[PDB]
Formats: structure tokens, sequence, C-alpha cells
DNA sequence: GTCGG
DNA sequence: GCTGATGCGCC
DNA sequence: CCGACGGCGCATCAGC
């Protein structure tokens, strides 16, 4: 809302970069700027103003004052009115389909979901379940459905065995009222840094009572696929389901990473590598002068990886942009 | 694009 | 098959 | 052509 226009801005920039240029260090500068303006207390008032902030620097200071002068970016203007540049933007929302894959089919001319639809052929299983569900993947999920989803989750896999935990993550467990999907982070005290199909049997009774409808991909720890409600006598969308077996002594360092946002974890190891560690989904670790990383260090709280890093624990609510 | 070694 | 790089993706 | 930039799972391909 409060500078709601440079950050949107800001986001056309940086998706512009990802997915036309290729660029993905302009994309997380653009992304990194929009964060701490987002997060700034005040109406934005000139360039000079935003470049105090940690990420903005001349070029992006050059944009806010075009921004702020003129209501529009002359750069942007363009950028929109490039047929190519719009068409390679576009193919990247489908699933499956990144910034090459993109800008291969627009070199082949496929330009439109139609030209998909007529080239399946070409498409691997992957892009052909985000081309058939590309409406419905477009869509967030109302907090209400999250709900009914989570339920049916923790009820199959308690069905399975008693001693998993599921824990949904992502913009859920940071309060939003609404979600692009749905995240778990699975644990069972079978699997754990010491000791070794847990998510095998999970995804399985999923698709068993037809929960899980596709796969996208598969392995021993990540599973990544498309789900649904079961609806009464208009059908709910299909929706993309994340599901991560993290090993139980490791859930918090699992669950501060699935829980995110992504711009929150870029930035909180950044932060961790300037103070001389290096965080991951696993582990906390101290960096060596050779680097190659240290031991992991102690974890009984997502409070104590912030602490290492000296930062104020922030809620899950205040980990979003 | 920005920051820092 | 491997390693290493790329392409897709997850926060 | 200053280099780093967060860190990694899964699928595929290049060159063995
Ligand atoms: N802040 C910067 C700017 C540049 N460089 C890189 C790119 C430069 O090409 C190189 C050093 O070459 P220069 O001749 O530009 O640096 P000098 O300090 O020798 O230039 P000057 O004569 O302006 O002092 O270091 C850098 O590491 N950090
Ligand atoms: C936003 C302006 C650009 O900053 P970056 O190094 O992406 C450049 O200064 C000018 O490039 P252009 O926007 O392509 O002219
Ligand atoms: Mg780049
Ligand atoms: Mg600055
Ligand atoms: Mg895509
Ligand atoms: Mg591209
Ligand atoms: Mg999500
Ligand atoms: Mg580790």
């Amino acid at each position: 809302t409060l500078n709601g226009g440079i950050t949107d801005m800001l986001t056309e920039l940086a998706n512009f970069e990802k997915n036309v240029s290729q660029a993905i260090h302009k994309y997380n500068a653009y992304r990194k700027a929009a964060s701490v303006i987002a997060k700034y207390p005040h109406k934005i008032k000139s360039g000079a103003e935003a470049k105090k902030l940690p990420g903005v620097g001349t070029k992006i200071a050059e944009k806010i004052d075009e921004f702020l002068a003129t209501g529009k970016l002359r750069k942007l203007e363009k950028i929109r009115q490039d047929d190519t540049s719009s068409s390679i933007n576009f193919l990247t929302r489908v699933s499956g389909i990144g910034p090459s894959a993109a800008r291969k089919f627009v070199d082949e001319g496929i330009k439109t979901l139609e030209d998909l639809r007529k080239n399946e052929d070409k498409l691997n299983h992957h892009q052909r379940i985000g081309l058939k569900y590309f409406g419905d993947f477009e869509k967030r999920i109302p907090r209400e459905e999250m709900l009914q989803m989570q339920d049916i989750v923790l009820n199959e896999v308690k069905k399975v065995d008693s001693e998993y935990i599921a824990t949904v993550c992502g913009s859920f467990r940071r309060g939003a009222e609404s979600s692009g999907d749905m995240d778990v982070l699975l644990t069972h005290p079978s699997f754990t840094s010491e000791s070794t199909k847990l998510l095998h049997q999970v995804v399985e009774q999923l698709q068993k009572v037809h929960f899980i409808t596709d796969t996208l991909s598969k392995g021993e720890t990540k599973f990544m696929g498309v789900c649904q409600l079961p609806s009464k006598n208009k059908e709910y969308p299909h929706r993309r389901i994340d599901i991560r077996l993290i090993p139980k002594d490791q859930y918090y360092c699992g669950v501060l990473y699935f829980t995110g946002s992504d711009i929150f974890n870029k930035n909180m190891r950044a932060h961790a590598l300037e103070k001389g560690f290096t965080i991951n989904e696993y582990t906390i670790r101290p960096l060596g002068v050779t680097g190659v990383a240290g031991e992991p260090l102690p974890v009984d709280s997502e409070k104590d990886i912030f602490d290492y890093i000296q930062w104020k624990y922030r809620e899950p609510k205040d980990r979003s942009e």
C-alpha cells in the first residue's frame, strides 16, 4: 500500500531481468530493493531518500525519481510494448517452463496458450501438467481452503503412521489470508541426520484417497505435484503441493527454511555469511578459513538460529514481504 | 544492480 | 554408471 | 571480464 507504486515497478523489473534478460543477480537486486522499500515506514519523496536504504543504489534511485515525477517508467513502457519480451514473460508463468525453455519456444514461434496446446509434442510431462492446470495455478488459495487441505493431509499422514508430524509452512504458516500453493514439512523419528520409503508411503496414501492427482517430480526427500479438494454434486481448482521430508533432529532449520518468505531467507543467509556462518534447511555451521564449513551448531528453536546471527526473533507473520 | 573486499 | 553443469523448481 | 550475490532437491545432458 505505502510505496506500492515503487515496489510494483521494481518487481516488474525483477521479473523482466529473470525471465527475459536471464540476469538472476539483477532479479535478486530488484527484489531486495522492493523488500526494503516495502518495510520502510514513510512515503518515499525522492530517490536520494531511498538511496539511504541497503540495496538501493544510484540506478534504482534514478528510477524512483522518474516514477515519483511521472507515475510511470519509460523502460517498463517499452518492455510492455515488446511482443517478444511479453511472450517470453508469459510462457515462464507455465509450471515447468523457465526462462531458457520460454526463449526457445518463442524463437520457434510458440507465443500463446493456443500455440502451446497445438505443440504439446514439444513439452515434457512437467510442462504438459503446467499447461493442463494453467488457469488453476494462476489462482491463489483462500485460507479457508488451505485449512481443509491441512485437515486432509494431517489425517492421511496420521493413518500411515501416528509418529509422522506434518507441518504446513510457506505463506500459510506466516498467517497469509491466501496462499499460492501448499507446502508440507514432514518428519518421522526413523529419519534423522544419524540413520535412514518414508516420503513414498505418504504420497501413496494421498494418491489413494485422490487428494494428490499428478506428480511433477519425486525423490527420497522432496515431492512436487498437484492436489485437489473433493467438491459437492463447481470443482475446486487443482493446486500445487510441495512435500519435504526433513531429518527429525534438523526440524528447526527445516521449518525456518520452509516458512520463508524467499526474500527473508536469502536476506537471513546473506547476513549469516557476513557474520561468519552458513544456514541451509538442515543446519547452521561456522565457516572455516579453507572455505569448508565446520560442525553443525546446537539448535533447540527457530530463535536459536536468529541468536547465532544476532537477530531479534521474527514471528512467522513478520517474515512476509 | 549493489555492495564490499 | 560417474562428475559437473544446467534447467526446473522450493523457501 | 572486480567477484559475490543463499542454499539445495530432482531431472537431464555432456563428456567421460
Ligand atoms: N570499487 C571497485 C571498482 C573497481 N574494481 C575493480 C575493477 C577495476 O578495473 C580494478 C582496478 O583497476 P583500476 O585501474 O580501475 O583501479 P585504480 O584504483 O588503479 O584506478 P584509479 O587510477 O582511479 O585510482 O578493480 C574493484 O575491485 N572495486
Ligand atoms: C536501470 C538502468 C540500468 O541499470 P542496470 O546495470 O540493469 C542500466 O544503468 C542502463 O541499462 P538500460 O536500462 O538497459 O539502459
Ligand atoms: Mg545477473
Ligand atoms: Mg544504499
Ligand atoms: Mg514457470
Ligand atoms: Mg528467456
Ligand atoms: Mg507456498
Ligand atoms: Mg548440512
